[PDB]
């Protein structure tokens, strides 16, 4: 911002409509500096806003009021003119959102108001070219609508105008010369604006200059994907250099913008350049420049010609073609003969030179061979003689600017250095000194071009520096830099050049620590308006850099550089306390950010200026007054320097700050001191963990006793800390005690990782600070045990074996550890003291539960690693059965406190007490011989109590763990096998169940008792439990048996239910006894299941998740068609399906579970293949030598009773057709036995299908009519593909021949029908025989009779033309082609919720093979059992067979 600017802004914004035009008129020029538009907003959407007002009131549609006011007009002119001289001079252009009003006003009547709005146009869109983000900004109108001015205007050129119009397709006139009323005389605008150029007539010359100005803004929004030929350049460019050279002035500026627009975009340059005559040495443009120079011409039109230059000065060629004109040799003529020309003339010229001496090196070559360096001398010279003894000329300090510049680039660029030649000899010396001992009067930018300059000639040689030193002009160098100093960026980034290159001589080096200039180079950091400025640009990294490279070259004045600096770094420390913290936080930043290069780098000279100690004390000064949050860089910065000090070395660090945090601690006690040692505690803790590697001696001194008694009183201040809430409240204490304590955990971590830790010193230290911490224990103020108890839950952590090998854990070392401080006892005691309060009913019982979960949690992993536990190993059981002693003590006492938090440790506890037996470490002998033991009856009597425990709880938790292998053991005890059966938990029961074998051994018994139960038990578990346990003891009397499923006799009967898992159940046990019926003789009869079947499409419309109903019914309906031939050819064809691959296959196992389906569908089959058509399977021994259906016994009448269910509900038809699809798929022989008659019955699936167009959707649809629909269709297509039946076939062609021209959305439907039944091909030669049915009736005849005879005039009619134009021609083409290769053809040659969800699960129903359908049908019985006793029998069955 500014002064000027927020002046302005708050001006453009209060002041009234009317005020504001007599306001705006006073500045007419924008003297200032480039700025940003982003401060403006608010007076662009007012004056937006305000130009909405006046255009909406004069219509915007048809300009009723062509009378219109006086002070309107002249406001929104005023209004327009200074927003763009505002705009021509600001940034970020592409924001500008008020663009969409000016187009009105390009065609209002008032023309001041067009004229200036496309001058805001043509200035906006002048930067397409350079910037192209503008596309946004000008897309809100069309590039289109203006184009109705490309004719051009004469003296009443037209008194005839044709339009063209659609539909009529004819060109008349509209009489214009009647204007009797002003409201009827892109179209009706096109009225107004033909009633513009012809009624009114008088300012037609006005209108002349609007129409240019609207061809210009044309071209300013896009140049045209341009019909750029050769005689575009040739008729256009001339025309336009025409126009410049002979008219008039505000027209000329519109061209010349839109060849500077031609010029950016940068094509045709060699036609251009031609056309352009600029090679010549009085070009069109120089022939302006001449116009220019000798006549004067308006301020906008010089600036947009010279800016038109400029952009010319850009290119390669074309600054080439110019340079050949001799433009240098031009300027330098007219700057040598007249003296009298305006300072805005040469800036123009040198701001041209600014370009086109960089643009290529040739000019610059001829400019030096042309004496220009002493021309511009010259000039300079009487520039400067008539500056000094007047008042400020900002024309003449802006021309000086404007030389300091043109030569401190011209100087800086590689390739320009010839100018060096002749500087000493020309009066560039003396120049450069009268500039430096006058520069308090000049602008900045001049010193700073001038110490460019500078510079970089010192640096050019050192030949001539001594002529530049005695000349004086050192002297008055030092004698500027002792006045006080411009408050300019670029001055003081450019002084440092010039001080090294006065350091290139020894002498200069000498004299500036004379005089100590060095001192403001320093102090310029501290300054607080600077600070800004700071802020804005990298000044830290330069100094850095500077300094840098000062010692590294220059360690001569290493001391006085070190102790200047090391005082300023403490004059800035001076005055951190006093003074607004962000400006500390900012210029420490600041201070920090330039001493990461400035010091501390790997050149040399640098370990001088690099100082441990002082830079300690200055950083930990630092330290102890601020805060500083952690994502700002300065934080980064701090921590990185800090970390490579304390990398170099740890010893004296540690050191200090133990001392200085001593000396701080036995001071008053402060809330800002609180902070202090919160802060140091942090910096500590993140020192200690980004320790990578440590040396032996810290370790040492971490051990050391002065350390300890530091830390012990720390903690102690800590305690005094946690006295009273209100100094520190419980939060606070709370955060406090948790930072120490991770500090502790920190220490013992960095200390125990350590490499050959010494035990006994490390002990000694974790001896001391356990004792400390138990003697804070006794205390009364329980409040903070939750983090004491967790800190030492942590101690257990540290002390863990390392774990390295995979599958083991077991402590290593730590065991020793843990028992040589006797924590049992300390256990006991804190056991039975909690037990005592637990009396005394003073904690809260969930309470109570964390505090037992917690205890539980420390002894459990305090002895998951303790060797030989409940091990019977006879000579270290001395201790470890005084532990198991303690353990069987606690959790007595314990017997009823047992929580969600706690059955974790709990299978923690009964884990580790079987560990070996359940890791299989056991030899199924020793196990099997260990019984009579102490630590075997030891662990029976608590797996009782745990038993016991679990089951006092409800279902919700004893979810959690339903699933545990303890309870393989648990249960494998009779007693406690009925003792949980009656329990009713049978979860467990079926987990087990599957993996355990005497589990069913006693169950299998268990079994006839509740056959009885099963009628109508209405339970999921019970039945579910009765099905697996009858599957699985009919295959185990399969496995050489037999005798065992004989005896078991009964009958069950259900009823009816309206809850899902009944339903399921039903179904499932419905599954299993007809499954165990048709393959063996077992005397359980039930009844038809038909019934169970209507009741399952029944139900299934309100029940959730009916994905696995159907599939279920869809398993079981093939279960009951299917025989044992079939499933026996199937499981064959499984097998070869992996047969054919021929791969390795080593291990039995994984075979095996690849093929669980085909395993346990019927094991009888596949061990007989695998006798005879034995697989690739290694099979544990070397290798093995390796290598159209006609089914009988299926139930084909009860699928043409189901034919004709003819249901009325939606969710069970669709499910039904679905099933006929799967089984008429699945089976497709028994089709060829149905009753000739029943083919009327397609009737239902053809109209039902037919009903509902998937093409033409109609809206207030349903997705299961499109669903039903599309089925409905499917099926009958499936039966066409992959069923080989002519008869039907030939019936159901007629039925849909004769209903095909029934109506057009049948037409349409049928001839999809046709062509779905033609595209995909399910056989060759039934594609064949379908061919030569489907000829044989001659479909095409009536088929196109009933495409030309339902012919209407009708809006949709187009439309269905090309929906059939591809069923004809699609087969036309298949029909004509022979049969050969009509087969090788082809075509083109929370209620929301539940809405949701069924959709989708509609959408995840296919049809789908039947492997996977038996996979996913038996995962239920198998429970998704991996490694079952199943699996290793039926293996052991395999190898011996």
């Amino acid at each position: 911002p500014g002064k000027q600017i927020s002046n302005t802004i708050k001006q453009l914004s209060n002041l009234p409509e009317e005020e504001l035009p007599t306001y705006l008129n006073n500045i007419y020029e924008w003297r200032c500096a480039k700025t940003d538009l982003l401060y403006w907003v608010d007076v662009l959407d007012r004056f937006d806003e305000i130009l909405k007002a006046v255009v909406t009131e004069y219509g915007l549609g048809q300009f009723q009021n062509k009378p219109m006011k006086e002070s309107d007009k002249e406001m929104v002119y005023a209004i327009l003119k200074f927003q763009k001289l505002l705009v021509e001079n600001s940034s970020n252009k592409s924001m500008f959102s008020s663009f969409d009003v000016v187009e009105p006003f390009i065609y209002s009547f008032e023309l001041d108001l067009a004229i200036e709005a496309l001058y805001l146009v043509s200035f906006f869109a002048s930067k397409i070219h350079i910037q192209r983000s503008i596309k946004t900004s000008m897309a809100l109108m069309k590039m289109e609508t203006l184009k109705t001015l490309i004719e051009r205007v004469k003296e009443k050129p037209q008194s005839m105008y044709t339009y063209y119009d659609e539909t009529t397709n004819n060109c008349k006139r509209v009489s214009i010369k009647k204007a009797v009323k002003k409201g009827i005389y892109q179209e009706i605008r096109r009225f107004i604006h033909a009633i513009r150029l012809h009624e009114m007539a008088e300012q037609h010359e006005k209108l002349k200059i609007i129409r240019m100005l609207a061809f210009s803004a044309l071209v300013y929004y896009n140049y045209t994907d341009l019909p750029i030929d050769s005689e575009f350049i040739s008729r256009d460019l001339p025309e336009t250099l025409a126009i410049i050279n002979t008219e008039s002035y505000q027209m000329r500026e519109a061209a010349v913008t839109m060849i500077d627009a031609i010029f950016r975009m940068r094509i045709r340059h060699s036609a251009v350049i031609a056309a352009m005559n600029a090679q010549s040495h009085e070009g069109m443009i120089m022939n302006l420049l001449k116009k220019v120079v000798n006549e004067d011409v308006p301020e906008h039109f010089a600036i947009v010609f010279f800016n038109f230059l400029s952009s010319c000065f850009a290119s390669g060629p074309c600054v080439s073609a110019l340079f050949s004109a001799g433009i240098v040799q031009y300027v330098c003529n007219t700057l040598r003969d007249q003296p009298d020309i305006s300072y805005r003339k040469r800036m123009r010229l040198v701001m041209g030179a600014n370009t086109f001496l960089f643009t290529l090196p040739a000019p610059f070559t001829w400019f030096i061979s042309e004496n220009g360096i002493r021309i511009l001398s010259k000039e300079l010279l009487l520039a400067v003689d008539v500056a000094l003894g007047n008042i400020k000329d900002h024309d003449l300090l802006m021309y000086i600017n404007s030389i300091m510049k043109i030569i401190s680039q011209l100087f800086k660029n590689a390739g320009t250095a010839e100018a060096m030649r002749g500087f000493l000899e020309g009066e560039f010396p003396r120049a450069i000194s009268l500039i430096l001992f006058h520069s308090e009067e000049f602008t900045p930018s001049i010193l700073a071009y001038l110490f460019s300059a500078v510079g970089d000639y010192i640096h050019n040689e050192p030949s001539n520096l001594p002529f530049i030193i005695e000349a004086g002009i050192f002297d008055g160098f030092v004698m500027c830099m002792k006045k006080e100093l411009p408050e300019s960026p670029d001055f003081l980034l450019e002084l440092p050049n010039l001080i090294e290159a006065f350091f290139l001589n020894s002498e200069l080096i000498k004299k500036i620590d004379e005089e100590n200039i060095l001192d403001r180079i320093f102090e310029s950091f501290e300054i607080v308006n600077l600070s800004n400025i700071i802020l804005m640009y990298d000044i830290g990294r330069a100094y850095g850099i500077f300094l840098e490279n000062l010692v590294r070259h220059y360690p001569i004045i290493s001391l006085t550089v070190k102790e200047k600096i090391y005082n300023t770094m403490k004059n800035l420390e001076s005055m951190i306390p006093n003074t607004d913290p962000e400006l500390m936080r900012l210029l420490l930043g600041n201070l920090f950010r330039m001493m990461h290069r400035a010091v501390y780098r790997k050149t040399t000279n640098n370990q001088l200026i690099t100082d441990k100690g002082l830079l300690n004390n200055r950083i930990i000064s630092m330290l102890m007054l601020i805060e500083i949050p952690t994502e700002t860089e300065l934080y980064t910065d701090v921590m990185n320097i800090l970390m490579e000090v304390f990398d170099e070395d740890q010893t004296y660090v540690i050191s200090y700050i133990a001392k200085v945090i001593d000396r701080v601690m036995k001071n008053k006690v402060t809330l800002e001191n609180i902070e202090k040692i919160k802060r140091i505690l942090l910096i500590v803790n993140y020192l200690i963990f980004k320790n990578e590697e440590t040396c032996e001696e810290f370790i040492k001194h971490c051990t050391s006793k002065g350390f300890l008694q530091i830390v012990k009183r720390i903690s102690q201040y800590f305690d005094n800390l946690k006295k009273d809430t209100a100094l520190v409240s419980v939060a606070k204490n709370e955060s406090l005690t948790n930072l120490y304590y991770s500090f502790t955990m920190g220490i013992l971590k960095t200390v125990y990782r350590y490499s050959k830790t010494n035990a006994k010193e490390y002990l000694k230290i974790f001896g001391l600070l356990v004792e400390d911490l138990l003697s804070k224990t006794e205390q009364i103020d329980h409040l903070y045990y939750t983090q004491r108890m967790h800190g030492l839950k942590n101690y257990i952590m540290v002390d863990k074996s390392p774990q390295q090998y995979p599958q083991k854990n077991e402590f290593v070392v730590t065991q020793e550890y843990l028992m040589g401080i006797n924590l049992s006892e300390t256990l006991m005691e804190h056991a039975k003291n909690s037990v005592s309060m637990l009396k005394d009913e003073k904690i809260t019982m969930d309470a109570h539960k964390k505090v037992v979960s917690s205890i539980l949690e420390v002894l459990s992993i305090y002895v998951r690693g303790i060797k030989n536990l409940f091990v019977p190993v006879k000579e270290p059981k001395k201790k470890v059965c005084e532990i198991e002693e303690h353990v069987l003590i606690i959790v007595e006492l314990l017997m009823d406190y047992i929580d969600k938090s706690s059955i974790e440790h709990l299978l923690n506890i009964v884990k580790t007490a079987f560990f070996v037996t359940l890791r299989k470490q056991i030899t199924k002998e020793m196990d099997r011989e260990n019984e009579g033991s102490a630590e075997y009856k030891r662990r029976n009597i608590l797996g009782s109590f745990f038993i016991s425990v679990f089951l006092n709880l409800p279902k919700e938790e004893t979810e959690a763990v339903l699933k545990s292998d303890i309870f393989t053991i648990l249960v494998k005890n009779k007693k406690t096998f009925k003792q949980v059966y009656n329990k009713n938990c049978f979860g467990l029961l079926q987990y087990a169940a599957i993996k355990e074998s005497r589990v069913f051994s006693h169950l299998v018994s268990f079994i006839p008792k509740m056959t009885k139960q099963v009628g109508a038990s209405t339970d999921p578990a019970f039945l579910k439990l009765y099905a697996v346990g009858l599957v699985f003891v009919a295959m185990r009397d399969t496995l050489k048996k037999t005798t065992v499923l004989s005896r078991f006799i009964g009958n069950i009967v259900f009823a009816e239910s309206t809850c899902p898992a009944v339903v399921e159940a039903q179904g499932i046990v419905i599954l299993a006894i007809v499954k165990l019926k048709i393959e063996y003789n077992l005397a359980i009869t039930i009844e038809d299941p038909i019934i169970h079947l209507n009741r399952i499409y029944a139900i299934v419309e309100t029940a959730e998740q009916k994905e696995g109903l159907v599939i279920l019914a869809n398993l079981l309906i093939r279960r009951v068609i299917e025989s044992k031939e079939a499933a026996k050819e199937a499981v064959d064809t499984i097998i070869k399906n992996k047969h054919l691959g021929k791969s390795r296959m080593y291990t039995v196992h994984t075979v095996c579970s690849n093929l669980r389906n085909a395993l346990f569908y019927s094991i009888s089959s596949f061990l007989e293949y695998l006798s005879s058509n034995f697989e690739c399977i290694s099979a544990g021994w070397e290798e093995i030598r390796h290598k159209i259906k006609i089914y009988s016994g299926l139930n084909a009448e009860l699928f043409r009773t189901l034919f004709v269910h003819r249901a009325t509900g939606k969710m069970e038809q669709i499910v039904r057709i679905h099933s006929l699809c799967l089984l008429v798929v699945s089976f497709p022989q028994l089709i060829s036995t149905l009753v000739p008659e029943d083919y009327s019955f397609f009737m239902y699936f053809l109209e039902n299908h037919a009903a509902y167009s998937k093409s033409l959707k109609p809206s207030a649809f349903q997705q299961e009519d499109k669903t039903l629909a599309y089925w409905s269709g499917h099926f009958i297509m499936l039966i066409f593909n992959h069923t080989t039946y002519v008869e039907v076939k030939k019936y159901i062609l007629e039925k849909v021949l004769e209903l095909l021209p029934t109506s057009i959305n049948a037409t349409v439907i049928f001839s999809e029908l046709i062509q779905e039944i033609l595209t995909m091909r399910f056989s060759k030669n039934t594609f064949d025989e379908n061919t030569a049915l489907v000829k044989e009736m001659n479909c095409l005849e009536v088929m196109i009779r009933s495409t030309m005879q339902i012919d209407n005039r009708r809006k949709d009619y187009g439309s269905i033309m090309e929906i059939l134009t591809k069923p004809m021609e699609y087969i036309t083409r298949i029909l004509a082609v022979d049969e050969k290769e009509a087969f090788y053809e082809e075509v083109t040659q929370q209620s929301s919720s539940e809405q949701s969800e069924k959709n989708e699960f509609l959408k995840s129903l296919c049809i789908l093979p039947i492997s996977k359908l038996i996979g996913k049908e038996m995962e239920i019985f198998n429970a998704d059992e991996r490694m079952p006793f199943v699996q290793k029998i039926l293996e052991g069955s395999i190898i011996s067979n």
